[PDB]
């Protein structure tokens, strides 16, 4: 492609779409530790016996 | 072109149609500023959720 001189490239990211997908990582994140949270559980009540 | 003595060639610029343009580039600066102020605002939804 053609240069432009006299200007700048800016970044691509927009910040809506990320504060969008950090909501729905977040909420994987958590269901994923919620996961774990059950299995130790799990472990627990097995000692238990 | 011909050179005439004792004048002056004067400016080319007509006021009337020098205060219309600042009229219309008035209003599309604050129209402008108006599409700032809602990308202002939808930021904050999304920084507030």
């Amino acid at each position: 492609g053609k240069l432009t001189n006299g200007a700048l490239e800016a970044s691509n990211v927009d910040l809506s779409k990320e504060l969008v997908n950090m909501i729905v990582a977040q909420r994987n994140y958590q269901s994923n530790a919620q996961t774990i949270k059950t299995q130790d559980q799990i472990l627990n009540t097995l000692v238990n016996l």
